[PDB]
C-alpha cells in the first residue's frame, strides 16, 4: 500500500518509498497555499491506496502560493480599481472609507499592499476609499465681532484673512462681510472677511516728482504710482496713467505720528523714482 509522504522533500520521499520496494514516479509542480514550496502536495497512487511490488509513486511539490505583480490604483474610481484588481485574481478586497484631500469623492486614496508581488489567495487588500475633504461648516459672522470670528473659526482649522475699511455704520472691529459664510466647505479653507476700522474721522503733503518719458515709437509708457501712508499699504497703484512726455506729477501723502510715508513711481513696470516722507 501507497506510503504518506505529504508535507515531505523529495529527498525523504524517494527514502520511504525505496525503504517501501517502490519507486519514485514522477516530479510534477504545483502552486500551493497550504504547503511551503517544494514540499510534497499529492502523490498517485495516494496515501494508502493499493500498490504492487515495484510500482513507481507519483508526486507533485509545492511551487508556494501562486502571486500577482500588485496594480497602482491609487486615483481612480472605486470600480475601476476593483475590476482592475479581479483581472489579476485578486478578490479579497476590503474598501475603508476616509476623508482625504488628494483624491476625489469615490477615488482611491491608498493601496494597503505597494504597487510587489502578492499571493493572490487571503491576499487581505485593502483599498482607502476617498469621502473628499471633511465638510465643515462656516459659520456667518457679518455684523459680529471679527475677533470672535477670527477665534471661532481658527479653532474650526479655517485659514482666516481680513482687510480693513472705514464705516459709518459697522462698529470698529465688527465684521463688514465674509466670504464663504452660512455654508459647509473643505476643512482648512480660507475665510476672507472686511473688517471696521470705524468711520473716517494725519498730517498732509503734496510731494512733486519730475516723471521722464523714455518709451519708443511716439508711443505711451504706463506710470504706476504705489503710496504707503496713513490708509494705504502700497499694496496696489494709487495711480494710473499714461505719458508721451515728461510729466511733473503730485504725490498726496497723510502720515500719522511717529510714521513715514513712502512713494515709488514705476514706469512700465521699472521703478523710476522713490522716497521716504516722516510725518514732518
Ligand atoms: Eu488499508
Ligand atoms: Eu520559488
Ligand atoms: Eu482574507
Ligand atoms: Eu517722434
Amino acid at each position: 500500500e501507497t506510503p504518506d509522504v505529504i508535507g515531505k522533500s523529495v529527498k525523504e520521499a524517494e527514502q520511504i518509498f525505496n525503504k517501501n520496494n517502490l519507486k519514485l514516479g514522477k516530479i510534477s509542480r504545483s502552486y500551493s497555499d497550504k504547503y511551503p514550496e517544494n514540499e510534497i502536495i499529492k502523490t498517485t497512487p495516494n496515501t494508502g491506496e493499493r500498490v504492487e511490488r515495484g510500482d513507481s509513486v507519483d508526486v507533485v511539490i509545492s511551487k508556494g502560493p501562486e502571486k500577482v505583480k500588485m496594480p497602482n490604483v491609487i486615483g481612480l474610481p472605486k470600480e475601476e480599481a476593483l475590476q482592475k484588481l479581479k483581472s489579476l485574481g485578486l478578490k479579497d478586497v476590503t474598501i475603508e472609507k476616509v476623508y482625504n484631500n488628494q483624491a476625489p469623492k469615490g477615488y482611491i486614496a491608498n493601496q494597503s499592499v505597494t504597487a510587489t508581488e502578492i499571493a493572490i489567495h487571503d491576499s487581505n487588500i485593502k483599498l482607502y476609499e476617498s469621502l473628499g475633504i471633511k465638510q465643515v461648516y462656516v459659520e456667518d459672522f457679518e455684523h459680529k465681532s471679527f475677533s470672535k470670528a477670527k477665534k471661532a473659526l481658527e479653532e474650526k482649522g479655517f485659514k482666516v484673512e481680513s482687510k480693513e475699511e472705514y464705516s459709518d455704520d459697522i462698529d470698529e472691529g465688527d465684521v463688514i462681510s465674509q466670504s464663504p459664510k452660512g455654508k459647509s466647505v473643505d476643512e482648512g479653507s480660507t475665510i476672507s472677511f472686511v473688517v471696521s476700522k470705524g468711520k473716517k474721522s494725519v498730517k498732509t503733503t503734496t510731494e512733486s516728482v519730475d516723471v521722464p518719458y523714455t518709451g519708443k515709437n511716439d508711443k505711451s509708457q504706463k506710470v504706476k504710482v504705489y503710496i504707503k501712508d496713513k490708509d494705504n499699504d502700497g499694496s496696489t497703484e494709487k495711480g494710473s496713467f499714461d505719458i508721451t512726455s515728461d510729466q511733473r506729477i503730485d504725490i498726496p501723502l497723510r502720515i500719522e505720528k511717529g510714521k513715514t510715508a513712502s512713494y515709488i513711481v514705476k514706469v512700465d513696470g521699472k521703478t523710476v523714482a522713490e522716497k521716504e516722507v516722516s510725518y514732518d
